[PDB]
């Protein structure tokens, strides 16, 4: 029994809702929160950028200080870092944008990272300004995440989408 509240059962381990990750977390406090992250950790908008606004910047200066150490990422790859007043860790993981013309592929090993934890609060992977299709997405995230993944999606009428079309 974990603390998440009104989200719907899509599979054995895959939960889904409507909700602002950010409330979401600082609401449940998870273990995991998962953000949508790029190679150079630069917090800037859609989720990343929420999130790091949310930590009033101190994601923005741990990330920059783990970039300064230990260089960029890989599309497809994470980092686990601290969750701040958000959660107890943050999974920085990095899907690929399509806006810069990343392998779709990746996507998949972008969600093997949540593998690693037993239950996540996440969003959609290389959704919203990542450019892909959330329901690509949701699809992939389902056929790949084997752990307890608890996704959020800000937008209502997405979320209505995702679950209307859902097979
Ligand atoms: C006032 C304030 C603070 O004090 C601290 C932190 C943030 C805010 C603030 O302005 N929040 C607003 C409202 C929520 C917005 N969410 C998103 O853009 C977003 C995008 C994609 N997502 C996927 C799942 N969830 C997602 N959420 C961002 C703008």
């Amino acid at each position: 029994v974990n603390s998440f509240s009104g989200y719907l059962k899509l599979t054995d381990n895959v939960y889904i809702k409507n909700a602002d990750i950010v409330e979401e977390a600082k609401k449940v406090k998870p273990t995991v929160v998962v953000n949508a992250a790029n190679v150079y950790l630069k917090h800037g908008g859609g989720v990343a950028g929420a999130l790091n606004k949310a930590t009033n910047n101190a994601m923005q200066v741990e990330s920059d200080d783990y970039i300064a150490t230990n260089g960029p990422l890989k599309v497809g790859g994470s980092c686990v870092l601290s969750g701040h007043n958000l959660a107890k860790h943050c999974l920085h993981v990095v899907g690929p944008n399509v806006n810069k013309g990343e392998d779709i592929q990746l996507l998949k090993s972008a969600y093997e990272n949540f593998n690693q934890h037993e239950v996540l609060l996440a969003p959609l992977l290389s959704a919203g300004i990542f450019g892909a299709d959330p329901i690509h997405s949701l699809r992939v995230c389902v056929d790949t995440v084997r752990t307890n993944v608890y996704l959020a999606v800000f937008d209502k009428n997405l979320y209505d989408k995702l679950v209307s079309s859902f097979l």
